[PDB]
């Protein structure tokens, strides 16, 4: 199944957001990150995704499709705006088995506010 999550600048949380800031997919499905405004990329956050996946970084204004396989859970950033909290968390599957490191990953505090609140609206 095929999934679009925005980079806009300003959303329903607030300025610089990927809307939405939660997805649950399952393995095999794919998300596509949109540029619906201009200035904004996706990309991994280190210490924020299972083993199995790869990390991925697109480039500003890229359309970019990403197929999630490894199960659990996914921290993603816009470089630009990182500081920000221009963050998300896809959870592939259900009950993630990297709940606790990705809770450790060290983000900068605006992104760190966004990455728990997401968290726990996915209920882990
Ligand atoms: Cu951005």
């Amino acid at each position: 199944a095929d999934f679009e999550v925005h980079m806009l600048n300003k959303g329903k949380d607030g300025a610089y957001v990927f809307e939405p800031a939660s997805l649950k997919v399952a393995p095999g499905d794919t998300v596509t990150f949109i540029p619906t405004d201009k200035g904004h990329n996706v990309e991994t956050i280190k210490g924020m995704i299972p083993d199995g996946a790869e990390a991925f970084k697109s480039k500003i204004n890229e359309n970019y499709k990403v197929t999630f396989t490894a199960p659990g859970v996914y921290g993603v950033k816009c470089t630009p705006h990182y500081g920000m909290g221009m963050v998300g968390v896809v959870q592939v599957g259900d009950a993630p088995a990297n709940l606790e490191a990705v809770k450790g990953a060290k983000n900068p505090k605006k992104a760190q506010e966004r990455l728990d609140a997401a968290l726990a609206a996915l209920g882990n």
